[PDB]
């Protein structure tokens, strides 16, 4: 299909941008200490759990403003900063109706270590209705009838601590963008 490689080549693009002159010692450098802890650690598994189970339980926390399950899976400085907006949101009685319509396009972009552990930057396109109400039913943030073409750049840290790898990964920054246009 002319449309799905369009969307393909425009997450072939970010890729691109986020590899400078040092990324693939890095990205070797990151992989090293991953397998040090796990072994038998595969790139195109780990994306695998990206889109079945980390994106999407993260994403719908997100838009939907439940903070006891995003607490679950962030980082602490990075559910601070998410926190603080949702927590201004409920303190006017506000409600979360946004939906996430599709994610695709799921794919690996660069890695490096921080002082949390190793770090794998991954990134994604998704659509998106975003609305929130107030007590009344009216419309105070998003458009109920406007779909959202999303591109999202997100930093998940694994806990070298932790017995299970199916669960040793958490968000620990996300950035992002309108694709309208493109």
């Amino acid at each position: 299909n002319a449309f799905i490689r369009a969307s393909r080549a425009l997450t072939d693009k970010v890729t691109d941008l986020l590899g400078g002159l040092f990324s693939k010692t890095e990205m070797s450098e990151v992989l090293t200490e991953i397998l040090r802890v796990d072994p038998a650690f595969d790139k195109d598994r780990f994306l695998k759990q990206c889109e079945n189970d980390i994106i999407p339980n993260v994403l719908e926390a997100m838009i939907s403003g439940e903070l006891d399950i995003l607490k679950d899976w962030c980082y602490e400085a990075t559910y601070s900063q998410l926190a603080h907006p949702i927590q201004q949101a409920k303190a006017l009685g506000l409600q979360f109706h946004s939906r996430i319509l599709d994610i695709d396009n799921v794919d690996l972009a660069m890695g490096k270590m921080v002082e949390q552990g190793p770090v794998l930057i991954i990134t994604f396109q998704a659509q998106l209705v975003m609305v929130v109400r107030n007590p009344k039913g009216e419309v105070v943030e998003g458009d109920p009838d406007k779909v959202l073409r999303m591109l999202y750049v997100w930093a998940l840290c694994r806990d070298q601590d932790e017995l299970n790898p199916y669960a040793a990964w958490r968000l620990l920054d996300i950035s992002a963008s309108s694709t309208e246009q493109i």
